[PDB]
Order: C-alpha cells, then structure tokens, then sequence
C-alpha cells in the first residue's frame, strides 16, 4: 500500500482527528478519527503517518511544526499519509 492524499474541509469541530507522536518511530501519527467527521470522510485512518501537509514534506519536523503547517492552511488541509510499514525479513 502506497501513500494516499486525504483532502478535508474544516467544520465547526475542526477536522476531527488527533495527531500524536510514536514511542519508537519518527513522525506524527493519527491516534484517532471521529465518526462522521471531515477527516473520516476524507479517508484518514488511525495509525496513518503524516508524510506531507499541503504538498510540503514533514520529515524531521517536531509535532508542533506539523500542527502549525496544518493550521496555516486555514479552512482546508491536504494530508499525504501512509500506513505503518508491514514488511519484515526473517
């Protein structure tokens, strides 16, 4: 599965997701997505990692800097996200 774009327009309750850091892995991940939210409708899923915000790479950025990038876009955001890697050599 490859990176997917989730495009959403903000409602009165925001987009409807929680963004958080991981214990082990770098990057900002989707903790949860609210039912019936703009976020859910856009295809965003729990455990997704944010790769880009509005076409800008988020690699190496701290949590607050990804949050600011999302907020800076005003009433809309476009998140390029990927699910967690599921490939292991044994």
């Amino acid at each position: 599965l490859r990176p997917r774009l989730c495009t959403m327009k903000k409602g009165p309750s925001g987009y409807g997701f929680n963004l958080h850091s991981d214990k082990s892995k770098p990057g900002q991940f989707i903790r949860s997505v609210d039912p019936d939210s703009p976020a859910e409708a856009s295809g965003l899923r729990a455990q997704d990692r944010i790769v880009e915000v509005n076409g800008v790479c988020m690699e190496g950025k701290q949590h607050g800097d990804v949050v600011s990038a999302i907020r800076a876009g005003g009433d809309e955001t476009k998140l390029l996200v990927v699910d967690r890697e599921t490939s292991t050599t044994l």
